[PDB]
């Protein structure tokens, strides 16, 4: 159990591993907005999924109530701030509001004063038998400006600038550390009892853009492939495009045997009002990316698959004549993410999910590390 | 002086070497009269504002009044030059069994003779007109063929902004004094065929005019606000995209080559930075400059030009996750250095180019996936490359 | 190809070194006209080529085999698609 | 060499990147018989070479050449033995 003037959290003996009761209070005074919370929350916490952050949240239970992963929560609320304003003035003197950080400032405090990351780690705290040090702080810090980072996109699209936030984490049982509060119109500042009329008609107002967080972008990502048997090495570019949520289609072609075809097969692509990006696949002498890159306006990329000969084959993609943007790349995993960077330019989703696997692969370099150490 | 027709009137302009186009208020899809110059006129305006922006050769120079623009003086080759995308109208009849809606990838191009009976590619050819002393063969054919293509897709794109579909189009060429070919004649509602949401119900051109075979004054009050609307959804077909192309530079040596991308780009359209820094010598710097752009909500394209081992462009890409594009200088020693921007670690999404020209291309074709404009002036450029190459083949051939 | 005037292709055989050793067959010396070829397929095909101008039969063979490549293509194209 | 099936010959330009882009001219996908030359006079002698098999005149000079190529050799030895 665990009491908040705003929330209660009881243990769910049935189900091994949490629920959370919202209540319809501000903090002192009332409105009707419990359902508001527990709606705003259940959808910020599912984007944060979709963008691969971990989280405490499992699933809507009711509509003032969520289930989550029962877990021991570090006493920090992680506060960051893009601008400089509201109680951040008062402490800096001298600093004007509007002030821009970037990249964006990371606080800490205390269950309320204010703690550097060198009083963290002194404090020592463990919970679920994980100590709390400067790694754990470091992934905190990056994952707190990280998620910032994601909501301050989506609140763009509703012409919205999120100003700064607050969240919370916890260790789970296997010694994870998950996301694990309730993010609302309390968490963060977004800028462009009658009193209480005009605050519960802004909750509304965030309960109506909940539905045009997540919107549809449309996008294809096509690999030409000169030759069937390149397939392994384009099945390995498409599954990682498609984990970093784009949409992929694989087409074979030869610009040396099929050249007219070639040309008819990327215009059928052409008939779109999506984004498009197209991936050269090309063993040998590589004309299949130039002469796309010379017969069309979207991005080319270059992905030889691999081969001995490739020290010697690369420079057919490379060294293009003038006045081709042909680019190119020579790991098929590379090569997804340079179409998931181009199309994440649209979407802040994959952008997302890009930013993401970055302080996936960052920690794990430390917990390799802290094995050879 | 003059020149004669339905809806225009073009008159030289004495004063001024180099002609007025008056447009006239009827209707003649049978004929009626209307209020409807000024909204020809400005239609026509916006569409080859957009045109010339693409990079599109016209004879429009500016508007004159509320119904005539300054055109330069071209003489005009008898074709109407028409793209569709889709199948419906008389393609229908020509081409039966084909059903309305059928797409065409890419877009279907037929040519029409001022008489309009259909004209194939040969009959044009062999016409042997003869224009301002240029000779029209199959070179000045493909050209227009490819224009009138380019055309089409550029305000295809264009409309679709505003969720309006188009579906087909109508457009006239000249021949300049200088021998050169032009767009020329007018682009407004008579000359396309528009649907709103792809939906053929609510058309909003001529055809409304051409299916009426009784025509009251309503009918015509109907076709005028459909018009007036066309001309003013055209004020929302050109807005201001906000991108940033930032050039990372590893030495204030790299100088020359970081502004042939900058000019390069520039030409396209882009907004570029030029920035020095050392991912070796100054690593936490480094970082800074990428997060101050990394503070934006529009498009953001990193080039990294490094010399020697490149770990500038390697070490954006490790900590952005918006694209970064590897420019290495020309140098001797490229054939050895090149590797270190290619074969990056895995989980890096750095990709490489190896001319300042092609990085800058790269750039805008990134961007131009959310600024139809840019993307317009790279098909603009890839037309005028290929009528350049016969140009030089004639005098070599 | 010092010795006669008949058309003379090189087909240096698969090998680790063909990196380096193909220069030997390439960069002729001055008044040579030998041509350089790098797999046993397309030694062949040169040679058709070459023969083809004076055997419509072979010439045709030629353009059939295009053809059935480029239709080849398609089947694939239809079952990775 | 994909769409016609006629000889064709590859003769780059010279470059000091003749050493990488070379095997953009070798090394073509399988089933084309593009052949490479380095030399513009060794690329007219491989087109001669060719239309030679038809023409027996043309066949002739490239022998006659051969035969004063020899002996402006002996007459250069001649000179520095």
């Amino acid at each position: 159990l665990i009491e908040g003037k705003t929330k209660q959290v009881f243990d769910v003996p049935d189900q091994p591993g949490l629920l959370l009761n919202k209540d319809r209070i501000t903090a002192h005074d009332l409105e009707g907005k419990a359902a508001i919370s527990n709606q705003t929350n259940a959808k910020v916490f599912e984007i944060l999924k979709s963008a691969g952050i971990k989280t405490a949240f499992v699933k809507i239970a009711s509509e003032t109530a969520f289930l989550s992963k029962k877990c021991e929560m570090i006493p920090i609320e992680w506060v960051t701030r893009r601008l400089a304003t509201g109680s951040f003035l008062k402490r800096n003197p001298g600093v004007p509001e509007g002030f821009r950080f970037t990249p964006p400032k990371q606080e800490t405090f205390f269950k309320d004063p204010q703690w550097s990351e060198e009083q963290i780690i002194s404090a020592k705290f463990n919970y679920n038998g994980l100590l709390i040090g400067r790694d754990e702080v470091d992934y905190m810090r990056k994952a707190t400006i990280l998620i910032f980072e994601i909501l301050e996109k989506a609140w763009a699209l509703r012409d919205c600038a999120l100003i700064d936030m607050k969240i919370e984490f916890g260790v789970d049982t296997e010694g994870s550390i998950v996301l694990a509060d309730v993010i609302d119109s309390d968490s963060w500042r977004l800028w462009p009892a009658a009193d209480l009329d005009t605050v519960k008609r802004n909750f509304a107002w965030v309960k109506d853009q909940l539905d045009f967080l997540k919107p549809t972008i449309h996008h294809k990502v096509v690999v030409f492939m000169g030759s069937p048997a390149d397939q392994e090495h384009c099945q390995k570019i498409a599954k990682a495009a498609r984990e970093l949520g784009l949409d992929v289609d694989l087409r074979v072609t030869s610009a040396h045997k099929a050249t007219e075809e070639t040309l008819r097969i990327m215009q059928q692509y052409e008939d779109t009002h999506g984004a498009l990006v197209f991936i050269a696949v090309a063993g040998r002498s590589n004309g299949l990316g130039p002469v796309l890159s010379g017969n069309t306006s979207y991005p080319v990329i270059n992905c030889p698959p691999p081969s001995d000969k490739l020290v010697q084959d690369i420079w057919s993609s490379l060294s293009v004549p003038s006045g081709l943007g042909c680019a190119t790349v020579i790991y098929p995993d590379s090569a997804a993410l340079m179409a998931a960077q181009i199309i994440g330019l649209q979407d802040y989703l994959v952008w997302g999910r890009l930013r993401s696997k970055q302080l996936d692969m960052a920690h794990s370099l430390r917990q390799a590390d802290k094995k050879l150490r």
